[PDB]
């Protein structure tokens, strides 16, 4: 019936043990990890292909490593931009400061959290929203819109002026824990004061300032505030590929446009969320980092268009920031991302659940942001077969830091790319520049609202 | 008085509760049988606990079929249906239905007892597929329906099929006899024939009817029962 | 036909790939070692049993390690005897000198080889015998009769006076290589001189003495000749379990009888060679170490009697030297010796070839000598199920140096035990003390003539 019957399971066992495939399966599966045991080398032999006919001219030098932090999104976003500096300044190796953005992102989220608590002060402490706000207020992960929020207010700077030196940039767990413990204390203090008074109250205003101050005080103990303010000048001496020395005096905000070539007004993030109609705008309620910054909004598009937008973008010599479900169907040793790389059907394990339902049923979401730097169209008259992916896990992960993702993987376990609005078809670009477009608003706890 | 021998290791699993609950009981066997080292089978309970939670989940989905897929409860049920962790009452639930057995007859040999992440992931991925399938069938039919009943049995079967690939069902059924040969501290050999359920009372000295768990939750008044 | 047809093998492939068990098998077998992949934990769960109702009272202390040498036979033979000293002198730990015997064994084999070449000087250099003599003249392995040959001429000594200090005792490969290279030079020189002269010739006699001398000269460079001669007195101070100091003055030859309790006249080696009739004596032609020592002769007996002789011997509190085919069906990590421990039938691999044919067809022979220190008779009214085995590979091999061997393994992959003649049934003992018994003579290259 609905309960586990002991006779029933022992009878099923008896039946399974009579099948030779099951006998072999239990023997091997009790010995090794399923992924290790089932890795299919016949398939690997064909899929581990590193020839890409369409690639970004500039090489990702050097391979970056986020270490023990969830700063992939910042690495990937800056990895896309570093290529412009590398190229425009004829540099052998170059990196924009990921830590720079990380410092400001964490400060802003702690501050942003306080406001979120204030705006939901009318809800019970045990409500879904309040408990959600309290879950991970300072997590490292983020979205592209959140990336632009920071670049708009703070600009970009070369890693040479501010790098991953502090312990907390490469091992952020403890720092976040200390901060979050305080914020949860502040959350209580704010709400309590909000029972008697209004937010506009002089007392509340004073209270929030003292919280902001302690938040900055604590963050400055683990990382130094960047050396220059956004509009403040910095001098950067460097050597080009020709062993020639140069000096650049700029400001974080000027450097971002002038050298990094970012016009914050052009990138838009396209998502592939099968639970909603395409051509529709999807907005994640409350998701953000900079209080007052822009909101996360995606244009929902089909995989056919998405695939093309990626090829065109690559052909226009630009890398493509994308978000997917790591490490689903990802072999870190080889760097292969193929949903058929492991022989699960040999053990009769099959998964018919569709993408939309996978998202709906708590099974798949975006968890990591990486960079597409190449692709390979079937050399004849067909379409893209695989893509070249640059990860931020050091040069030993995958094949010298690089991965290869199948088209099928792209369709199934990848949910987002970032393009410039001018690359979109008029029909799509308009959804961003029109007004009729009322976005489908999803809660903060929706799987597409789960950062990277 | 009795010493915890040997020190146990749950490895990469959240089976602490089973280790701790059995660590409390092992002391009785160790003592009553004059043994230098002794361990009750944690894996025994682990196998049944995981099977039962997968099954239990299905029922939870059926009983909340009227709620939206994105409701707080349904999303919660879908979060970690087979997690290793548990409570003491859940520990007794298992001992009542399955009894206890010496680790010598069924130990941490399988890869999945000491590295359960993958196993749980494979199971949970299936259960989330089943969750959808059940709810869909529940839109048109009632749970008492012959069709639904059949559906749940085929899910239960696949769940057991998949679990048996990573761990073997214990060697004896709860009321089935087993023979256990051992050596006491005096280098003397002994043989015990018992059943998992008898061994639990007789040797492990557990009367499931006596333990109660006291909690210290300052948000609620004391002397009050919390469920 | 008799040749490999390409169409045929691709057609068979096509057929095998349609079977689900084959698909899973190729997937896993391309990833792991067959023994690792097929190790059956369901079976291991039952077979890894360390309860033995019949065990030798004294404990093997400490666990020995032959390291990189084939001195198992000496370790096992002395491991059987150490128990007497340990017991009779109330010692916590004790070891007889394995190196002592090793030095003399190697010296004697080099010398013995020379004689073998002289006695086969009439045969062509490329004959089977001469090429065999030239293959491994100084190999570390040996037989029990060869063990007694040494004890009779040299006695036994405590390891405290002469141990495994030299590099060559634990890494004998190079030493053997240097010696063997010289001996092969000597072999040529002898044969050449034997074409013109007779062995009794003064010149030949002189020649062999100069070879013997160079052989000793070279061996003394890698190991020191033992400190005392066989009839020479030595003084050994030791501490018993009671922290009490003692001193023993003895001679290597006296110590062997007096303390080690060995009467070289009692042990006989029983073999289980299914290719020959039981009750028959089997002699290995030319096999030896000490020129003039005894010859290797085995009494061929059935497994039923053999099993009993082992139980009785164990009950008489004595350990049993045995020889088998290591590492066939041996799991070094657990220490389990079980021919059904790996699930080969799950991949359809089955071996019907019988023991006698296995020996005949170059598949099974004795390769390692170990020690049975216990057994477990089915506690009811049946027979032995398993045996407790002491190996000489250190305390980390198996379970703290110890192994457990099934009865079935004993019957199939074990070919010899050593008992005292007085333990045999009159019918069997007589074969040794009669005269009618003309032994079945096997060549030196016969698999039973392959040492340990
Ligand atoms: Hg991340
Ligand atoms: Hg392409
Ligand atoms: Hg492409
Ligand atoms: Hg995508
Ligand atoms: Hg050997
Ligand atoms: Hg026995
Ligand atoms: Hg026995
Ligand atoms: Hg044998």
């Amino acid at each position: 019936s609905s309960s586990i019957d002991i006779s029933k399971i022992n009878s099923w066992n008896k039946e399974f043990q009579s099948d030779l495939t099951h006998q072999l399966a239990t023997t091997v599966l009790k010995n090794y990890n399923a992924d290790d045991a089932l890795l299919n080398k016949t398939r690997l032999q064909k899929q581990d292909n590193r020839v890409f006919n369409t690639v970004v001219s500039t090489d990702s030098t050097p391979v970056t490593n986020q270490k023990s932090s969830g700063r992939c999104w910042l690495f990937a976003a800056t990895n896309q931009l570093r290529l412009n500096v590398l190229s425009e300044l004829n540099l052998k190796e170059f990196e924009l400061s990921q830590a720079y953005l990380f410092f400001y992102d964490k400060l802003e989220k702690a501050n942003y959290f306080l406001d979120q608590i204030v705006s939901s002060a009318d809800q019970d402490i045990d409500s879904r929203l309040v408990q959600y706000l309290l879950a991970a207020p300072t997590e490292d992960g983020g979205q592209y819109s959140m990336f632009l929020n920071l670049v708009k207010k703070y600009g970009l700077i070369p890693k040479d002026l501010y790098g991953d030196l502090p312990y907390s940039t490469t091992a952020s767990r403890k720092w976040n824990s200390l901060l979050t413990t305080k914020l949860r204390e502040f959350a209580e203090t704010l709400r309590t004061a909000l029972k008697e008074r209004s937010a506009d109250d002089s007392i509340i205003v004073t209270l929030r300032e003292q919280m902001q101050r302690e938040i900055f005080r604590l963050m400055s103990l683990f990382m130094d505030i960047p050396p220059v303010q956004p509009n403040e000048q910095f001098t950067w001496e460097y050597v080009d590929k020709d062993k020639k020395i140069h000096t650049i005096k700029s400001t974080p905000l000027e450097f971002a446009s002038k050298y990094a070539k970012l016009d914050p007004s052009t990138p838009v993030s396209l998502i592939n969320d099968p639970r909603h109609p395409y051509g529709k705008l999807i907005k994640i309620d409350r998701l953000g980092n900079v209080l007052g910054g822009d909101a996360v909004i995606y244009l929902n598009v089909d995989n056919e268009t998405l695939s093309k937008l990626v090829v065109k973008r690559l052909q226009n010599n630009k890398a493509v920031f994308f978000g997917s479900h790591t490490p689903k169907f990802m072999d870190k040793k080889t760097g292969v991302m193929d949903i058929e790389l492991w022989n699960y059907p040999a053990i009769g394990y099959n998964l018919p659940q569709q993408k939309a339902s996978r998202i709906r049923y708590h099974e798949s979401l975006m968890t990591h942001a990486m960079l597409i730097t190449g692709c390979h169209v079937d050399e004849t008259s067909k379409l893209p077969l695989r893509y070249r992916v640059e990860n931020s896990w050091g040069k030993d992960s995958g094949k010298d830091g690089l991965y290869v993702m199948t088209q099928k993987y792209f369709e199934e376990y990848c949910f987002q790319i970032v393009v410039d609005i001018n690359e979109l078809p008029k029909e799509l670009a308009s959804k961003f520049t029109s007004g009729k477009e009322e976005p489908i608003v999803l809660p903060i706890w929706d799987p597409m609202g789960a950062l990277a």
